[PDB]
């Protein structure tokens, strides 16, 4: 039972299905992905990826 979570550095208005919308200060919870470059994971009620180099992973 665990369910690491990050932080995106800067905003991001989603346009492509599939993807996941956020801004800065933005916690999102992960417990997906689809590859070594982007991840994926939930938010309030939705998922979607999100690639590292937009987030910062608090627990690794």
């Amino acid at each position: 039972m665990d369910q690491p979570c990050c932080r995106g550095l800067y905003d991001f208005e989603p346009e492509n299905q599939g993807e996941l919308g956020f801004k800065e200060g933005d916690i999102i919870t992960l417990t997906n992905q689809i590859d070594e470059n982007w991840y994926e994971g939930m938010i309030h009620g939705e998922s979607g990826f999100f690639p590292i180099n937009y987030v910062e992973v608090i627990v690794p």
